[PDB]
């Protein structure tokens, strides 16, 4: 098909239905970005030519289509009802000249299974333009991605809504860390088979879009570090010259945490803790908090807090069960202020303190932490 | 949708995709090995308007979680997967493994007695909710796997005779008890390895010949027991003789 609006349009009952090896294309780019859609969901407002556009619960299979020159290469609404209909795409191989186009997946309302060939491409603008752009798919629904990603960088999905869809189902990603962008992590619900050893923070020349899992594309803010390390397994994040800061209480992983740079709670917040492990924050230029505790335990489960920099928690405690935690704290060299190191909400905490460093708040030596917190061991000169 | 007949255990029915919108029974089966595989699959809403089927016939799961288990032992079926609210399960025979395969963090045990003839392991998660745990004919709760077992707020846990939690992993166990607790004639905690065990009772009451035992070559132990309801007879000896403690904060 060679068309210049929208090249084919199947809507409604299309059960079994199949297209394999299409070749569709706008005849050239000029001016596609200007076509607006005439079949299409209600769902879809954008403006520009639409290659494939599927509505109304139709799910017809697309085996290796060959799309070109396309503003938007497929667009999909699941059944408005029950989101019903799949998006099924099999390698498709997409192509635009000059490297034009908004999206190549808008998917609204819907789930998608789509296996990539590692040809494909992200727009041109910085900001709007990405692979994928999910539009209030439900909780339930589920946009699989697997096979391999382009070779060039992308930025991979932006969306709207409150629920995170996009799944990386052992994605063979190439270089992407290091060339290409995630765009919006929140919209990536699970990650399968894709590992990162390191997740670079850098308050002063990150860039948010990033996946941050490479050091010459580090990520701006805290907020969603967790996240990223939970969904790629890391093992350390590497905080770059600058102040990394918080103002809502964030939670942080239970990694080690290196490089130059220093963590700040600030408007009140705290940092986090939601799963046992140990959390190490080694070599920084320092923790601190503008009043609020430093660290917030909410799980049950053993927590190893290892604090190798500077800490200053003011008047407020380093850490804070709100749970009946068991916990273990352990201050190496440089320096720590607070009113008591560890306390508890409520019922009883267990934890096991050691604070090697001759710049302590001693008056409390004595007595360490607060009444809802019984002592296992206590090692302070 | 899926029925198994006699595959063999080195077989491997994978399922990918997504499944229908509708609610289905998944799978049913003959045989003594589990080899049905859920790779990614998009259950859309299964675990609500679905059910499992037999749960003994899926063999692992990839990517599909699920953050909570529900039991009612009043008005659960064993047909459901049990991780929605709304489709409780009925028994506990396979908790520890629906737990492992959807990486659960809690199970919900919902009003009455949850109980156990045969001994039956427990996953490393928070219990909570109005329920009970009960270990009858002499059984005992397994813990096969290291981590923290915390039981907060439930009706209570008790054994007809047995003791309350078998340890065979000599991985750090911590057992965090939030409720009552009755071990009877028994520990609390029995050690069948080399053991590295934490024990916490908070609040409630505890009762029990000693907190923790091994059956033999010495078990490391650190116990905290932080009520008044309790054996106040073993304060000086809180731990068999195969137990060495770490430490203890009693009282």
């Amino acid at each position: 098909i060679l068309y210049k609006t929208q090249g084919a349009v199947f809507i409604d009952s299309n059960g079994g239905a199949a297209v394999n090896n299409a070749y569709i294309s706008r005849l050239g780019n000029t001016n596609g970005e200007l076509e607006q859609a005439v079949y299409k969901p209600a769902g879809f407002t954008e403006v520009g030519d639409v290659a494939v556009t599927q509505f109304a619960g139709s799910e017809v299979k697309f085996n290796s289509p060959i799309i070109e020159q396309a503003s938007f290469d497929f667009v999909h609404a699941g059944r408005d009802t029950d989101s019903y209909g799949l998006f099924m795409v099999d390698k498709p191989h997409i192509e635009s000249s000059g490297g034009k186009k908004k999206h190549s997946f808008y998917l609204i309302n819907t789930s998608s299974n789509v296996t990539l060939s590692g040809v494909g491409l992200s727009g041109q603008d910085p900001d709007l333009d990405s692979m994928y752009f999910l539009k209030n798919c439900p909780e339930t629904a589920r946009n699989v991605v697997r096979g391999q990603m382009p070779i060039s960088g992308v930025k991979l999905v932006r969306g709207t809504g409150n629920y995170p869809t996009l799944v990386l189902d052992c994605t063979n990603m190439g270089s992407q860390f290091q060339f290409g962008e995630v765009g919006d992590i929140f919209y990536i619900k699970d990650v399968v088979g894709v590992k990162a050893d390191t997740l670079y923070i850098d308050p002063v020349n990150g860039n948010n879009y990033n996946w941050g899992t490479n050091g010459t594309k580090p990520i701006r803010e805290l907020t969603n570090i967790a996240k990223i390390c939970q969904l790629f397994r890391c093992k350390s994040v590497y905080l770059n010259a600058g102040e990394s800061v918080i103002t809502s209480n964030t939670e942080l992983p239970m990694v080690v945490f290196e490089g130059p740079g220093s963590l700040k709670a600030n408007s009140g917040s705290s940092f986090l803790i939601k799963a046992g492990g140990t959390l190490s924050l080694i070599g920084l230029s320092g923790i601190s908090t503008d009043g609020g505790h430093m660290f917030r335990v909410s799980t049950v489960e053993k927590v190893n807090i290892h604090t190798n920099c500077s800490v200053n928690a003011g008047a407020a405690y380093v850490v804070l069960s709100e749970v009946q935690g068991n916990i273990e704290y352990r201050q190496l060299f440089y320096s720590v202020n607070c009113s008591k190191y560890i306390g508890a909400t409520a019922g009883q905490t267990i934890a096991g303190i050691m604070v090697k460093t001759a710049t302590r708040p001693t008056g409390i030596d004595a007595a360490p932490v607060d009444g809802n917190v019984s002592l296992t061991y206590k090692i302070i000169e």
